[PDB]
Order: structure tokens, then sequence, then C-alpha cells
């Protein structure tokens, strides 16, 4: 049925995570035939194909979930903190209440799309030959798409267990009494840190740059206290929708400087008491705006984190007196014992800002100045490439024939986040020019699905054949997206620091970030004019 060799639909959707299982709830809404194209085998997205050990949600329950009321009713979490294996469950529940599954193709890889202006649809080709044609396309395929690990040719050599976090197995890897190694400290890097210290015989993090990680305050939940909340779980939801990164917080309406020596230290143990990102985006408005401001954040960070470390040489390391690049400038990892780790005499922190890997080698990893280090299990917790997501991964070709990935070589262009110019009726959740990476995942995709399920529901009553985004829209929108970024201490191409620059593309801002408040209404001006694109009944 949907596995069709020709398939035709309205919509076709490509993945069945957060994105995928929102734009099919919404589609269905319309009355439109909609399938997902997903390239594994469940729904899930992330949760499925990109978990490490001790992988789980930095959103706080229940900001990380869909505010579909049908999907929460009857559902609680053991943790205000779930894990992947907590979240996995969840999935299973969302497929049993709204069968997900039943409009799904699975492993359906799909490696190529172009549009036909004449015919008014998509063709949509997969990996194993089939063929969807559909009026509509929606692209739900996530920025953890192009898992980067750095040019070691030494890998095929190394005997040991190796894998990059986000294609580390399923059967979990026994590593205790092990020598085993990470390399990255990002978010995975600390996950997988806070999971291996207490277990494994020796562990070796290679630091380049230190995570500037803020306190998690898990602890167990009722299913009581839970559906006591429920009774306003609907303007919860909605609430997020009015807040900077949408969690159920958002910016204190004071700037640093407002506030006295003693009121800064009281609200700022205050916020970080309370837990969560209220740190990174419930604080001073102006921190992530001005250099003194940023500084004082930073300072009471570094004073609360060398609270935690024993040794005064991982102080240094783990919470310089320098920051390494402004704090809050990218999303910050929430963790719960990372720090305590490195107190352990099996664990061991290395410097490598001076001294880069130079490659792999059959016992382990050898360093610039000929440091070798033999190991038998090591997770590579090293960068994605975000120069945009799996969107230029799939082979989408523009109406002018051209690839995606060729016409976004020197970098992205869309218009609203959701859209690209020479791609008609072609939609995006969670990608390029969105809130995205500055924002609770479900959020964002919430206030996307919502947007894109308008847009197509106004062409069918209007009568429109296909939208096309003008390149006067989406280089006004790249202006707008710049203008944000280049107010705050985000890293420029004259940074010293620039998180996650390659050598193949120029580095630029790739999130929306004046908040989700003032993106709802961007993005909601457009409609139902169509205000910014070509239009053809
Ligand atoms: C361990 C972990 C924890 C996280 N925790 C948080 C958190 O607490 N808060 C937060 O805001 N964000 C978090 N994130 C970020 C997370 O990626 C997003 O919040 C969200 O899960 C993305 O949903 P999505 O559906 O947009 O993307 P994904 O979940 O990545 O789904 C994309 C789907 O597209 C499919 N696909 C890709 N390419 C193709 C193709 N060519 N053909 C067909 N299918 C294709 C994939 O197989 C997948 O099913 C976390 C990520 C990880 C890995
Ligand atoms: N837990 C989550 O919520 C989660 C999970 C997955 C992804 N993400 C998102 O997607 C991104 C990926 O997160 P991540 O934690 O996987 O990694 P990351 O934050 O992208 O950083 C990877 C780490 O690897 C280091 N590194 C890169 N190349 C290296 C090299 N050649 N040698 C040595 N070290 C190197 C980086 O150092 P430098 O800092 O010096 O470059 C960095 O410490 C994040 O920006 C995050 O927003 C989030």
């Amino acid at each position: 049925g949907n596995y069709a060799d020709e398939l035709d639909v309205d919509v076709l959707i490509v993945g069945a995570g957060f994105g995928g299982i929102y734009s099919l709830y919404e589609m269905r809404k319309l009355g439109l035939k909609a399938v997902i194209y997903e390239a594994g085998n469940d729904i899930g997205g992330t949760w499925r194909w990109n978990c490490y050990p001790g992988a789980g949600v930095d959103s706080e329950v229940p900001e990380y979930q869909l505010s579909i009321p049908e999907t929460w009713k009857d559902w609680t979490w053991s943790t205000n903190y779930p894990n992947y294996e907590d979240l996995r469950k969840y999935f299973d529940h969302v497929d049993k209440v709204l069968d997900i599954k039943k409009d799904c193709a699975f492993n359906s890889v799909v490696v190529g799309a172009h549009f036909h202006t004449v015919e008014g649809r998509w063709h949509i080709r997969t990996a194993d030959g089939r063929t969807a044609r559909a009026k509509y396309f929606i692209i739900a395929a996530g920025f953890a798409a192009k898992r980067y690990i750095p040019e070691w040719p030494g890998i095929e050599k190394f005997k040991g267990i190796v894998h990059h976090s986000s294609f580390w197995p399923d059967e979990k890897i026994d590593v205790r009494g092990k020598r085993c190694a990470i390399i990255g400290t990002g978010a995975s890097g600390v996950q997988v840190t806070q999971a291996w210290g207490p277990e494994a015989g020796e562990l070796k993090v290679f630091q380049r740059t230190p995570n500037l990680a803020v306190p998690m305050r898990k602890r167990s939940l009722t299913v009581e206290e839970q559906e006591g909340a429920k009774a306003f779980y609907p303007e919860l939801f909605r609430y997020r929708e009015k807040c900077f990164a949408g969690f159920l917080y958002t910016w204190c309406e004071r700037g640093v400087f407002e506030d006295s020596e003693e009121e800064r230290e009281q609200f700022l143990e205050k916020l970080w008491s309370d837990g969560g990102f209220r740190y990174w985006v419930a604080n001073y408005k102006d921190y992530l705006y001005d250099a003194k401001a940023n500084r004082v954040v930073y300072d009471f960070w570094r004073k609360k984190v060398r609270e935690r470390i024993n040794d005064p040489k991982d102080q240094e390391l783990l919470a310089p007196s320098e920051p390494p690049h402004p704090w809050g400038v990218k999303r910050p990892c929430l963790e719960y014992d990372y720090y305590e780790q490195f107190n352990r005499p099996n664990v061991d922190l290395v410097d490598i800002k001076d001294n880069s890997i130079v490659d792999f080698t059959e016992k382990g990893i050898k360093l610039q100045d000929g440091t070798e280090y033999e190991f038998d299990v090591v997770c590579i917790a090293t960068g994605f490439d975000i120069t945009t997501g799996g969107m230029t991964s799939m082979g989408l070709h523009s109406i002018h024939g051209d690839s995606l990935k060729e016409e976004w070589k020197s970098g992205a262009f869309t218009y609203l986040g959701m859209t690209v110019s020479g791609y008609p009726n072609m939609f995006h959740l969670y990608g390029p020019h969105g809130p995205t990476l500055l924002s609770n995942g479900p959020t964002t995709v919430e206030i996307q699905g919502r947007w894109i399920a308008d847009a197509i529901k106004q062409m069918e009553r209007q009568g429109i054949k296909y939208i096309n985004p003008t390149a006067k829209a989406a280089k006004e929108w790249k202006a707008k997206i710049n203008e944000l970024s280049d107010k705050t201490l985000f890293p420029t191409t004259k940074s010293t620091y620039m998180g996650g620059s390659m050598p193949g593309k120029v580095f630029e801002q790739v999130n929306y970030a004046g908040g989700e408040y003032p993106y709802s209404k961007e993005i909601r001006a457009v409609l139902p004019n169509f205000n910014g694109f070509d239009i053809v009944k």
C-alpha cells in the first residue's frame, strides 16, 4: 500500500521523529492523503538511532513532548529528566494512541527529489527504487545529520571497539574495568563521561574546549503529582510558545547591572538551584548581548563548578579564568555528576587544545608531541556538520535543476526557516533559520507544524497549484537571521573560537535568534496572502 512502487499521496513527509509525527497529525485533520517515508523501521527519530551511554533529555517534563491532548491524557514519566528508553516507550504510546505506523513506509531512504512544475507535484525517489508523487513535500529530517569524524586514517587499524556517539550500538557495550576514551566535551561527551566514569577500569576525556555545563535537578515523579498538574497542561504548552527558547521560562525583565553585587549573587543562586536551562535562557536579559554582562554570568558559573573539582589543574582546565568563549553562546550541557567524575583516580582529563590528536593507532590514539594512549573502547563524541541539516543530504533538486547541496555551498538561504526558493510546496520543520538549536525541540516543531498545515490549508482553499519563495524574500530573511545574531556575542567569522567551523563551508549563524514569540509573529504575518512567495493557480 504505502510501499507501492509509484505512490500517489497529497503529502509526502520525510522522517518519523517529533517533526514527522506532528506533521502527519496536522495533515490528517486537513483530510489529505499523507505518508511518512522513514529511513528506519520505527518512529522516534534521534531517540531510535542516535542514542549513546547515559543519553536522555536536557528539557524538563513536561517541556519535551507533544501538546496533543489525547497523547498525554494517560501518559506519565518516572522522572522529570527521562532517558532514551523512557522516550522510546513514550513514542510507542503516541503510536498506540494515533496509529502513526499505519501511514509510514519504513526502510524508505529518500535519495532524490525534483518538482515537476507542469504536473504541480514532487517525484520523491527512495534508495531501493520506489517513487512517491505528492503535491506537498514536508522534510522532518532533523539537524543531527552528517556525524562529523575528523580526518583520522588510523581508525581502520584500531584493534578495540570504536564508534561515533550517534552510531553507538543498541546492544550496550560492557565497559566495566576496561580502558575507555571519550573524544569531545559536548553534551554527548559529558553525558557518556557521567555513564563511563563510575564503571570503566580507566577512562580518558580528550578536551579541546571545556563544556560550560549547568546542573540538572533530577528527581523521581509520582503518577499523582503529574495527574494533578494536567488541569493546566494546555496553558503550559501554550506558555512555552511565549518563551524565548520554548521552555516554561524566559528572560528576566532586568539586565545584569540593574541588580547590585548581592542581588546578582542571590538571583544567580536562584537560577542555579531551580536548575534546567534557567541559567542559559531565564537569566539577565542582556548577558548574551553585552561583554561585561556575559563575564558576570561566566564568573558565577566558574565559582560554582570550581567548588566541585578537587585538583587545581582540573579546576583550571574544566573552568578556566579566561572564558574559552562568551557564556551561553552554545546550548550548554545539563549535567548531574560530570565534575565529580574527574575527582575519581580512574578518570583522567587530557588537554588537546595545543596537542591535537594526530591519528588513531592499532593500540589506541597518538598526539602531536608523539604521546600514544592504549584503549579497548573509544566513543568519538566529535561534532556534527550543521552547516545545514539532513536537507542537503537527500539529493533535493531546485526547479533550476541544481542540488540544494550545490545552491547552499556559499551559505544556507531559506524563507521563514520552513521553505527554500526553487523548491515549491516544500516545507521543513526543525531545520536552518528556525529557532531550532536555541529552542525546546517539540515547541519549535508545533509552531512550524501549525504554520505548514495552515499554509497547505490555504493553498487548497484558494486553489493554488504551488508557492515558491522569491530570492528577495530569502535574502531579506537571511539579512534578518544575521541582524538578530550580530547583536549577540554569538561567534562570527572574525571570532577566535568558532564552534563547529568546518574546512568545506564558511561559518554562519544557522538558527533564528529572535525567540519563539517574535518568530511566531514573523511567520504569521505572511498568511493568508503568502507575502514573499510566487503564487501559481
Ligand atoms: C540524546 C538526545 C537528547 C536530546 N534531548 C533534547 C532535549 O532535551 N531538548 C531538545 O530541545 N532537544 C533535544 N535533542 C535534540 C533532538 O534532535 C530534537 O529535539 C528532536 O528530537 C528532533 O526531532 P525531529 O523529528 O525534527 O528529528 P529526528 O528525531 O532526527 O528525526 C529525523 C528523522 O528523519 C529520518 N531521515 C533522515 N534522512 C532521511 C532520508 N533521506 N530519508 C528518509 N528518512 C530520513 C531519520 O531516520 C529520522 O527518523 C536531543 C537529541 C539527542 C540525540
Ligand atoms: N544531548 C543533547 O541534547 C544533544 C545530543 C546530540 C546533539 N546535540 C546538538 O547538536 C550538537 C552536537 O552535540 P555533541 O555534544 O555531539 O558535540 P558538539 O557539541 O558538536 O561538540 C563536539 C566536541 O568534539 C570536539 N571536537 C571536534 N573536532 C575535534 C577534533 N578534531 N579533535 C578533538 N576534538 C574535537 C569539539 O571541540 P571544540 O568545542 O573545541 O570544537 C567539541 O568539544 C550540539 O551543538 C547540540 O546542540 C544535542
